């Protein structure tokens, strides 16, 4: 599953680090490894990293934690080509911030979601998600200075992830082994 490795408390902000526990399933690291292979990281390269770091407020971390478990949930349990392409999508639209864009996104969200069986709960789940995610993406444009909007480029997020394995001390982005 999808645990909090290591927290830092300091100052004004707290980081979290995200990762899959011991006990993942074959699935779960399956899916983990997908998140990144589709943006131009090598199998070795991505067999580095130990775990995702998140920072901000303590209301915000709690927020991208959620966002990632439902991340991975979807990945996991509906693996496919047409899953990364929604999933893609809804990061576009969600970078691009505005109520239709969001609008369309949730409606993305729910499907990927009903999928999986989060039928009852689809509203709640869904803003869930999508809090999260925006959370996460306020987070990488303000902490790697990057205009929110541009991290709705394929080649925006693969030169963040590249940079982050080379210079994990200028990028921390990653905590890696």
């Amino acid at each position: 599953s999808l645990i909090i490795s290591e927290r830092k408390e300091e100052g004004e902000t707290v980081t979290w680090d995200l990762s899959l526990s011991e006990d993942s399933n074959e699935n779960e690291k399956k899916a983990w490894k997908r998140y990144f292979e589709r943006y131009g990281l090598t199998d070795e390269e991505i067999s580095k990293i130990e775990s995702i770091r998140v920072e901000g407020t303590e209301e915000e971390v709690e927020k991208m934690y959620y966002y990632y478990k439902l991340e991975l949930e979807i990945r996991e349990k509906l693996n496919s080509e047409e899953t990364e392409e929604k999933l893609e999508e809804i990061w576009r639209l969600s970078s691009k911030g505005t109520e239709e864009n969001l609008k369309e996104a949730k409606e993305i969200i729910k499907e990927l979601l009903k999928e999986i069986g989060y039928k009852e709960d689809v509203e709640k789940k869904a803003e869930e998600y999508l809090e999260g995610l925006q959370k996460y993406l306020d987070y990488l444009s303000k902490k790697f200075g990057i205009t929110r909007e541009q991290l709705g480029k394929r080649e925006t997020r693969s030169k963040l992830y590249r940079e982050s394995l080379e210079n994990p001390e200028k990028y921390p982005l990653f905590k890696l082994k």
